[PDB]
């Protein structure tokens, strides 16, 4: 028969392996011919796999590339203006790829051009709190300095924004062995650690959900009217360049000025980690000079969109999407995800050729230009926003299936918590020592919930991937699942070879997943979720799980405010409305759940009415006015952190109103805005609750 | 049986008459006790009439009232500062009402306080083109002058905005007999003309759809956080007061300076209509002084919301709404509408008591505070926006049923054109000389379409009534219908006794509609529309009618642009994308219409899928970013005119970008913005078209 088990049993580790090899032999950088050729290949294969239609959706977006005949690099210059040390022009290519053409050298995409020259200040991870420590506690002024920051902890675009706001005239980003070299493991090609010549590529935009910097709000189609570059969204104002730890050692070893303030500022290199500014006595007349010549260029990109039409509710869409573009070979990011999507489409297509169709329509997407700011997913969603907001049931992301081989890592809306628990209880653990046990059992053992015994950790959605437009702009229930490494403290830093030329097929096959069993398990989780969302008669969302988390978030935000009890008295700052709304949501959700299990199961209108109530529940948390100064982050419960795009923040409007409030010059105005955000949150929670009330 | 004919036959002229008398014996000013008492009465009666639930929804909004012990008035002062002439403190009350308490004296709601003193400039109707003529052609400077303007042609808030922008320090509004005294008709109480002591009340806000000035975006509930008055939306900065033509004659008779520029500036009073500034030689040292002491006050208002639950689609809402608050007795505005709504609810309730229910849910609303800026409808829609945008099928307004007795006047979305044609063909004309003929026949004869032989005129929706939030903010298909007077050239000026103490029951019964036959016909049109919208199996919308009008609007906007052919060449301004989108909409709508008539009529999912496509078609014209500087006008095809809130403008984003473009100092920038608006319009039309495509 044609059920979830038939779907899941058709998925094969060996196919995922074959696909990963196929997708990682040459670079697939967004906007390049090689990436268009792969788009055409996946379009052809998805048609052959059995999808009803498979189309390319193209857009012309702003991208950024180094100048091939004018390379980017950093120097130390002496007082004569001789360049006495230069950083590398490329990463040493991996064995057997030293003749591959078109490997883009390391660069920070969207850096402006410039040749700034100055003294270095070391800023640790360039986090908001690192800059607070420098300016407020240490009294070090970054104005007109070049800052050097280690990668890790937060999205690199936030580091750049923080350095600009501190008055830096350039930023150097580097990978410290403390963050990218696990003790006791060898460097690539002999292990999975970053070598000293390896460098992490990546964009440094602050788009806040806008998509293409030139066309915020509207798709970058053939007649689009573009902003001028001076009005573009999210571009950095100062030059930025990334380097490896061999080169960083050379820039850091001569650093003078103040000692590091404590040990959380010292990495693993044999240098003092002095903060500066500038070099010690003998070298105090030497300076650092950047040479950045990259150009921004409007360039065509291509999404592949595959449709499997639903048999009963073809106007309800379940979307499985992940990106195809890579920095170089994309052995983990993104092709370990794309190979999994490819096998899922193949399995669904096998069932379709046997006469089966899902209840609801399934859309499959291979997005382009994710690495340049989620551009392909965002432009397509802008083009199709009316269809998505009235018809979109759920979005399941599918970037890298593995970033480690320890346990599962899931981030999703609370509406999917019960679905994920139930599905993982029905899947076999691939883990050593859990033979014969469920994935739920191994995952719960290795990643326990901080709040509940016998349950696994599930995190908030932040951003930094292609679910952002669907979840934070449009309010479509979204989720993601992948295998990860131990110690989720380091989760925002990436794995050691992230965005380097060393992320290859061989890396995955030799060091991560030789039997492709972790890939297979992740295919069963993502595919199983899509199967349930597209086939369950009642949508598999539990509104009571939202009620639980809303109380947790309300307790958390109240606790932050209560660090300022005198101000809460003076300005009559009350959270009563917010707790009332959460209480009401809890009561209404409980009654709705009772009707959902009781309602006349023979009545397809009451069913679809109740399915519409479940589908539009995530949508109810959207505020059409957006969050302050971030018009494309419209979800009132969740937004990417203003300090770290990768992290989700709960009740973000109230959180940002409270952040560093003790430093605001006009406290009455500042606390007025806290009160306004409490009203907006309490109203939105109550409005969302009321969508679950009886409809008339 | 229980069909539309049973509904329509139950409606009685005599009941409408009884209700109108009942609703007009005492003033029902928003925020007053008398108006709360009437809300409670209508709640009780709607329950007794048979509705499933009837609730009050209350809000606390900014309202404005004169000071009872410090009256507003205008003077002419001599050089000694003696007040030699004062305007009236009240309108002489009508016969038998001279002892009615709490008649609010004439005032302009939301005027600031002030006692400005200066020279008068006469500005005709204070339209954008009147100010253009004064400053540009006549070289008259209004800076620091008091302007005097006649009512008519455009909404009074636009006059006030125009006077402020010209630098006026006060505005005097008056009713000229040219606009408010029909030749050969007697003054009230002997006829329906405005007496010389009659004065038109009315608010002078420029809200642009915001609702309560203190809470834009969110309902003014019990925990709302308000803006300070300095940040309130839409308040005027200069004092404003209205007067009758006896008083206006006294202010205008001494006017000197320049002669009127032509005869379209002269009204019917025996004065020169000199433009000023100031008075002629002998009186040149006299000035005009305003004394305004009104206060703005947050005040509770109450909407009555009645529900008749649908039998098959209870989660689909058809709304019939109109306001209850009046300036004084509200004999025409609004109680001639409210009495009709009351009889419609009574008829629906009779059918319900016999076991009938409509297919879809019908919501009935008695809105408060319409006269102070559409506040009650807008706050309720802000509170319920998530429910309305996912479930709202249609909104039918119900302000005054009659403003004349000549023929029908309909404004609606093109989606309702076919519904209105079909219904009026099935109704009897009440008109003299059309006995035995259809309403369609009399209406088409008296108000022919400017474009099509054998069809009636149907106008665009503008604003100035409670449909605004539903149609221009939320994108719910909306319509309105009433009986009107001849010569629709004067349609924006009102009938002579509009917003005066003389609008009484006696006015309607003696002079407008003694047999209540025009009221009955309007009840059959509004009720018949609500019946069809709530009961037709397929929603009674024809998307092909939108396609026709979109081509007309595209031709019109292209023609405006083509007055500037040299600029269109220089800046490559092309309308090709917009015409392409309209062509595509036309083709897709045609194919959708074919499926709608062909689809398997036994399949309720294809039906509801296709009903959802019809319901969300109006919704597709909403841009979540709004129009420039008008965030609550989000419909891209229609917005209230920026020059006249009562008039609708088509493709408003392009129209406003083109308006007076030859006067912009930076033509490249100005034409860039025209091109941006063409892209937005072309994109939105294509996106709306695509919602009618096959769904997968
Ligand atoms: C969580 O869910 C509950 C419902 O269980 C909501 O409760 C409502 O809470 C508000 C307070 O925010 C109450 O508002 C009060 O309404 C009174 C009149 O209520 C009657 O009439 C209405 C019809 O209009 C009915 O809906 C209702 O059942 C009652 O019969 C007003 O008189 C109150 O105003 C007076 O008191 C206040 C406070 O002291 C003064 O400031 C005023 O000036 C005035 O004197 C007040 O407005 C409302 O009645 C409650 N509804 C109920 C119980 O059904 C919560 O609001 C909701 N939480 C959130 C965050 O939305
Ligand atoms: C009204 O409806 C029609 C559909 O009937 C839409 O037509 C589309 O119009 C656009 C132009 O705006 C066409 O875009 C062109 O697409 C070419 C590739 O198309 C092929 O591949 C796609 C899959 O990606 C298929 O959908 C399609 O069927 C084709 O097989 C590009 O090569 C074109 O770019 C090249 O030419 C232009 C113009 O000279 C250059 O500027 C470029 O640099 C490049 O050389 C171009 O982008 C699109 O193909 C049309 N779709 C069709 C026919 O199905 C209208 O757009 C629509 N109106 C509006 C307002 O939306
Ligand atoms: C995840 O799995 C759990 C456990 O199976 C699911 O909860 C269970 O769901 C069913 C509904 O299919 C409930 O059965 C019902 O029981 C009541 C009597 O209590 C009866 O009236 C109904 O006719 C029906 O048989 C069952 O109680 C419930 N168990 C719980 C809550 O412990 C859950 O729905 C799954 N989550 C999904 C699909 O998202
Ligand atoms: C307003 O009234 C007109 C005239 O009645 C309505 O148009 C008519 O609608 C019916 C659909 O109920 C059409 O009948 C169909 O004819 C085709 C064959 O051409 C057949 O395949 C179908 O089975 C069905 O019988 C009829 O053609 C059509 N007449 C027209 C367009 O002239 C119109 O729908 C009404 N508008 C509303 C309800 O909004
Ligand atoms: C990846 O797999 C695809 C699909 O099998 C290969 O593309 C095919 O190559 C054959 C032989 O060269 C051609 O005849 C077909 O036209 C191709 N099919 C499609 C759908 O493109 C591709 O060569 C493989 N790539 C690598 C690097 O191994
Ligand atoms: C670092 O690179 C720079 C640029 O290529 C080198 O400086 C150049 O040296 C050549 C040959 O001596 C001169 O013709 C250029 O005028 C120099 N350019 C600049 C911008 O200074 C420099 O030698 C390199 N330093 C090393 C390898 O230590
Ligand atoms: C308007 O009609 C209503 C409803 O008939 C009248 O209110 C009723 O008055 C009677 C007798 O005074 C009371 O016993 C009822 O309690 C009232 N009913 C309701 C539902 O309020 C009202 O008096 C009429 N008003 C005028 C001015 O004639
Ligand atoms: C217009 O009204 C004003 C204000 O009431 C009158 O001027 C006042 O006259 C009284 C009695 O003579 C004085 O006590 C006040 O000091 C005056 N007030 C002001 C503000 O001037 C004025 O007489 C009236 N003019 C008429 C009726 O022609
Ligand atoms: C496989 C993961 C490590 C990919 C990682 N995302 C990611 O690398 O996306 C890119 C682009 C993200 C963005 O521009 O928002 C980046 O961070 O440089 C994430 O989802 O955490
Ligand atoms: C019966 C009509 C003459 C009522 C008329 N509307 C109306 O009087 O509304 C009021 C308030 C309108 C507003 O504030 O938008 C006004 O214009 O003063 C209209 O719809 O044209
Ligand atoms: C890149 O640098 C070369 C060589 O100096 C120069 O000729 C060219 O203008 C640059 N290319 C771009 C795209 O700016
Ligand atoms: C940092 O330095 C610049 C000038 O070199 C100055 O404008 C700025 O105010 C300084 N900030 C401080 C001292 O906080
Ligand atoms: C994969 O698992 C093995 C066994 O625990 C381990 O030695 C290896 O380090 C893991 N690989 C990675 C990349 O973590
Ligand atoms: C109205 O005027 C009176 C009398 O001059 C004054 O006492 C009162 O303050 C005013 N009322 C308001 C509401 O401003
Ligand atoms: C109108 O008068 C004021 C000063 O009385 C002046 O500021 C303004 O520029 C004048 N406008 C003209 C002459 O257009
Ligand atoms: C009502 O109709 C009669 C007959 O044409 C006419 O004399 C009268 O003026 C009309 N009333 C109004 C208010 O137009
Ligand atoms: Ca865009
Ligand atoms: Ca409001
Ligand atoms: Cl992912
Ligand atoms: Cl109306
Ligand atoms: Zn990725
Ligand atoms: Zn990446
Ligand atoms: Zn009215
Ligand atoms: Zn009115």
């Amino acid at each position: 028969k044609h059920n979830m088990k038939a779907f899941l049993d058709e998925l094969k580790a060996e196919n995922i392996k074959k696909f990963l090899y196929n997708f990682t032999q040459i670079p697939h950088l967004a906007g390049t011919e090689q990436n268009f050729q792969l788009a055409k290949q996946i379009q052809s294969q998805w048609k052959e796999f059995g999808l009803d239609s498979v189309e390319l959706a193209h857009y012309d977006v702003l991208l950024s590339y180094p100048n091939k005949t004018h390379p980017n690099y950093i120097s130390i210059i002496n007082e004569d203006g001789n360049e006495i040390f230069n950083t590398s022009l490329f990463e040493p290519p991996p064995p057997g790829y030293e003749n591959v053409s078109d490997i883009v050298p390391p660069f920070s995409a969207f850096s402006p051009q410039g040749m700034p020259e100055g003294d270095l200040v070391y800023v640790n991870y360039a986090r908001t709190e690192d800059f607070f420590k420098l300016e407020r506690d240490m009294k070090i002024n970054c104005s007109g300095k070049i800052v050097i920051a280690r990668y890790g902890k937060v999205f690199r675009g936030n580091k750049v924004k923080n350095a600009q706001l501190a008055g830096a005239k350039g930023v150097i980003l580097y990978s410290d062995p403390a963050d990218y070299f696990a003790p006791g493991v060898k460097s690539y090609p002999d292990g999975w650690n970053l070598p000293g010549g390896g460098v992490q590529r990546g964009n440094i935009l602050n788009l806040n959900g806008a998509g293409d910097p030139l066309t915020p709000g509207y798709p970058a189609n053939e007649y689009a009217y573009r902003r001028g570059i001076a009005e573009a969204v999210g571009l950095p104002s100062i030059p930025v360049h990334p380097i490896g730890y061999y080169d960083a050692q050379k820039l850091l070893e001569k650093m003078g000025g103040s000692a590091p303030p404590d040990s959380s500022w010292r990495g693993s290199l044999k240098v003092p980690y002095n903060v500066g500014p500038g070099f010690t006595g003998n070298f105090s007349t030497q300076k650092v000079k950047m040479h950045i010549h990259s150009t921004n260029e409007v360039t065509r990109i291509y999404n592949v969109i595959g449709t499997l039409r639903g048999a009963v509710e073809p106007d309800r869409y379940v979307i499985l999407g992940g990106h195809r573009d890579s920095w170089v070979f994309g052995g983990i990011d993104p092709q370990s995800g794309a190979a999994v999507v490819h096998e899922i489409v193949r399995s669904f297509g096998t069932l379709k050729k046997e006469g089966w169709r899902p209840r609801r329509t399934i859309l499959f997407a291979s997005w382009d230009a994710e690495e340049f700011g989620l551009l392909g997913s965002t432009e397509w969603a802008e083009e199709n926003s009316r269809l998505l907001q009235e018809r979109g049931v759920a979005y399941i992301n599918a970037d890298s299936s593995i970033e480690g081989n320890y346990t599962l890592r899931v981030d999703c809306t609370p509406l999917m918590y019960s679905l994920v628990h139930n599905l993982t209880k029905e899947l076999k653990s691939p883990d050593e020592g859990f033979e014969g046990k469920s994935l739920y059992e191994s995952w719960t053992k290795k990643s326990p919930s901080p709040e509940f015994s016998g349950m696994p950790r599930i995190s908030k959605l932040g951003s930094g991937n292609d679910f952002e437009v669907f979840f934070q702009r449009l309010g479509i229930a979204s989720g993601r699942a992948r295998y990860t490494k131990n110690w989720e403290t380091n989760k925002f830093s990436g794995y050691p070879l992230y965005h380097s030329v060393y992320e290859t097929y061989e890396l995955v096959e030799k060091f991560y997943d030789p039997m492709f069993k972790y890939h297979l398990t992740v295919a069963q989780v993502r595919g199983g979720m899509v199967f349930e969302l597209a086939n369950s008669i009642v949508l598999p969302f539990d509104c009571r799980d939202y009620a639980v988390v809303l109380r947790k978030y309300a307790d958390k935000i109240y606790s932050i405010s209560m660090k300022h009890p005198q101000e809460m008295k003076t300005y009559s700052v009350s959270f009563d409305s917010l707790f009332s709304a959460v209480k009401n949501f809890t009561e209404i959700a409980s009654k709705f759940s009772e009707r959902l299990q009781d309602f006349d199961k023979s009545n397809p209108i009451v069913l679809r009415m109740m399915n519409d109530q479940l589908m539009f529940l995530e949508r109810a948390f959207i505020d059409p006015l957006g969050l302050p100064d971030r018009p494309f982050y419209r979800h009132v419960i969740y937004a990417p952190s203003s300090h770290n795009k990768y992290a989700g923040e709960s009740f973000p409007g109230i959180y940002d109103a409270l952040f560093d409030i003790e430093s605001k010059v006009d406290p009455s105005k500042a606390w007025g805005e806290v009160k306004r955000q409490i009203y907006v949150a309490a109203f939105t929670v109550q409005a969302a609750a009321e969508t679950l009330s009886e409809v008339a």
